């Protein structure tokens, strides 16, 4: 039987670890413990960085993951690449295969990605070469292996890919910290399952770092791009500028790119070498050649085109990446495209197969399938609990709600259009997620509970798993992972 995924207690003064399953905690002490955890999370990222709740949720109890689990992560990734960055430069070059009809997105969006491919590849890249900062999701189910023996499947719920940071400074920090503390790679026949050096090193490569770096938000708090902003501050002296949507500026220019120079206002005018700013119609200026998107699909609409379109040379994400990899619905589009990505060769026939199991079943609005699932639906009431109701732009199970109703939502997705300003739904069959032994809390409460997970690539290279939780912002438990030493 294959080794599962679990939690383990690692004693702080001798490194003995033991599964939670079966530790007796008699003599814990999982206080002293938690202060210890907390003062190491301050090593790379200071009071200043962290939001103490989210450094008070984690737990000095890591998740033991094994090197099958890492191979099945890895290869679900690889395929996961291919078939994505293959969709994206196909968006809207290759017309018969009509994708901006299957997944519509606004028309100033399409018309963005539009004035994009007319910049491929003398402006901007090809996608294949600036995928940028993805984080996808899963949970864990099981699946009758052969093996004979039930093993556990990995489902892919989502991936974050319209902020570029969230996740990547967790896992930095609780790698780094659980190593310092010696719960792993200190001879207690535990290494870590991640090296926090990858995953930052990975954000590092997003910019240049010797040009200046401005990060563009707006009602977006923001959680890991204020730890990145720290460790940059103190461990390597850059400082990148915060700036607002309103703080954009333009100004003509012919040798420039894209004919313009895109300009912030500055705040901090003394703090500033002089010959950077420009003073213009009662505006102090310094010019942005990089910066960082943390921005809502509502706040890129609302900006001025020109404006939109000069963000676009020089953003990352990459508005690629944003709008299309980003939205839920291309989870859809994937699975329809199996058949089809392997007839061109761009994925083989197991990988096609590795992403069958890696994706939910996920129906599209205004597809066939919807159209095929009402009427299944009405010849077998029962089936709407084995479905739910995800948003794209809050999650609907179909067991919760009666099938009058039930049909009635389903009726109402049968155009694939975007709400005016909003989003649809995708329907998505029911994970019946595992249940795992955790105890998540310096409390020592033992539950069971499931493992939700999530992995970082950058650029297409996968960088390691994830934090897992069981959202670290509406007060969630977390912790990391750590590998057998064998
Ligand atoms: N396909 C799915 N099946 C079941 N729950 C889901 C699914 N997709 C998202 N979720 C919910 O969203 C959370 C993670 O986004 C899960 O823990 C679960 O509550």
């Amino acid at each position: 039987a294959p080794q599962q995924l679990q939690q383990l207690h690692v004693s702080l003064d001798g490194g003995h670890y033991e599964p939670v399953t079966t530790f007796d905690p008699a003599k814990a002490t999982y206080l002293q413990d938690q202060e210890a955890l907390q003062e190491n999370l301050l090593r790379l990222c200071s009071v200043n960085g962290w939001h103490k709740s989210s450094r008070a949720a984690c737990s000095p109890r890591p998740v033991l993951v094994s090197s099958e689990h890492q191979r099945r992560w890895r290869e679900l990734h690889e395929a996961l690449v291919l078939a994505i960055t293959d969709i994206v430069e196909r968006w809207l070059t290759d017309p018969e295969a009509r994708f901006p009809e299957r997944m519509p997105l606004e028309p100033e969006e399409e018309d963005l990605l539009r004035w994009i491919d007319e910049q491929v590849p003398h402006n901007l890249p090809q996608y294949r070469d600036c995928r940028g900062s993805w984080r996808p999701d899963f949970l864990v189910e099981e699946e009758n292996s052969d093996g004979s023996g039930p093993v556990e499947n990995f489902r892919i719920s989502e991936i974050n890919a319209r902020f570029s940071f969230n996740g990547f400074m967790f896992a930095t920090c609780g790698q780094q910290a659980i190593h310092d503390m010696g719960i792993c790679d200190n001879g207690n026949g535990l290494v870590g399952a991640t090296d926090p050096a990858k995953i930052l090193k990975g954000l590092l490569r997003l910019f240049q770092p010797g040009l200046p770096l401005h990060l563009l938000k707006g009602d977006e708090a923001g959680v890991d791009i204020h730890m990145l902003v720290d460790f940059l501050d103190r461990y390597l002296g850059i400082t990148p500028r915060f700036i607002m949507p309103a703080d954009l500026r333009l100004l003509h220019e012919p040798q420039a790119k894209g004919g313009y120079k895109l300009c912030c206002v500055v705040k901090n005018p003394d703090s500033c070498d002089p010959a950077t700013l420009i003073y213009h119609d009662g505006d102090i200026l310094e010019e942005i050649h990089q910066v960082g998107l943390e921005l809502h699909q509502r706040e890129i609409r609302a900006l001025e085109p020109e404006m939109l379109r000069q963000i676009s040379l020089r953003c990352f994400n990459d508005m690629r990446t944003i709008l299309l990899v980003h939205d839920k619905r291309m989870l859809g589009i994937v699975r329809q495209e199996l058949e089809n990505l392997v007839a061109r060769n761009v994925l083989t026939l197991s990988q096609a197969k590795i992403l069958d199991k890696g994706i939910p079943e996920t129906i599209l609005p205004g597809s066939l399938d919807l159209d095929q699932a009402i009427a299944r639906c009405k010849e077998m009431p029962e089936l709407k609990d084995e479905y739910i109701l995800k948003p794209i732009r809050g999650i609907v199970f179909g067991e919760d709600l009666n099938s009058e109703e039930w049909i009635s939502r389903l009726e109402g997705l049968r155009s694939a259009q975007l709400i005016p300003g909003g989003g649809t739904c995708i329907v998505q069959r029911k994970v019946k997620q595992l249940l795992y032994d955790v105890v998540l809390r310096p409390t020592g409460v033992k539950t069971r509970y499931p493992l939700i997970g999530t992995y970082h690539s950058i650029n297409g290279e996968f960088l390691g798993v994830g934090v897992w939780r069981s959202a670290i912002s509406h007060g969630g438990a977390w912790t990391v992972s750590v590998m057998r030493d064998e």
